[PDB]
């Protein structure tokens, strides 16, 4: 039940060194999906392990008895994140002049920052629009719900 998944999000969050802000057990309670993605921002070009919870995206990189598998850095509350689609064969700034397969955009609109996201198949991108999607409309229901309790 949900005791259990908190215990595992605290348990998941021990794995990950450098955290900064608020631990998981307070906002999150479901991990949608976690996996490798290549992450070009500001110019650069770096392999980052993603982690979609509800409310919440984390990215870190992977760590080359000591518990730490990933270095923490950066999360976005996903209220203030927005995705956008990149067609394969588009290569311009954001990609650094790399043509991108697999790829989308994400906006961290709370930094007003934007990286590129890319997935080693097309499989493996649709699953994390498919994640994202997912995660938005279950925050979406729950918060509409709640509002028309109220109003
Ligand atoms: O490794 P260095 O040379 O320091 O380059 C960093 C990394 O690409 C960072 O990504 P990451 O955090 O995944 O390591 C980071 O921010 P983002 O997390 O915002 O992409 C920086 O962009 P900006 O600090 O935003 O300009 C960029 O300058």
């Amino acid at each position: 039940g949900e005791f259990e998944k908190l215990e595992a999000l605290e348990q998941l969050q021990s794995h990950i060194e450098g955290w900064e802000g608020s631990n998981l057990t307070d906002i999150c309670t479901q991990l949608l999906l976690q996996g490798t993605l290549l992450k070009i921002s500001a110019g650069n070009i770096q392999e980052r392990a993603f982690f979609l919870f509800d409310n919440l995206l984390v990215y870190c990189k992977r760590k080359s008895i000591n518990g730490s598998l990933y270095i923490f850095r950066g999360r976005i509350n996903t209220e203030v994140m927005e995705v956008e689609n990149v067609e394969d064969g588009t290569a311009d700034y954001h990609s650094n002049g790399y043509t991108v397969t697999n790829g989308w955009k994400i906006h961290n609109t709370a930094k007003n920052k934007w990286f590129v996201c890319m997935a080693k198949t097309a499989e493996e991108k649709q699953k994390w629009l498919d994640a994202i999607i997912r995660e938005r409309e279950q925050r979406e229901s729950l918060k509409l719900g709640m509002e028309r309790d109220a109003y």
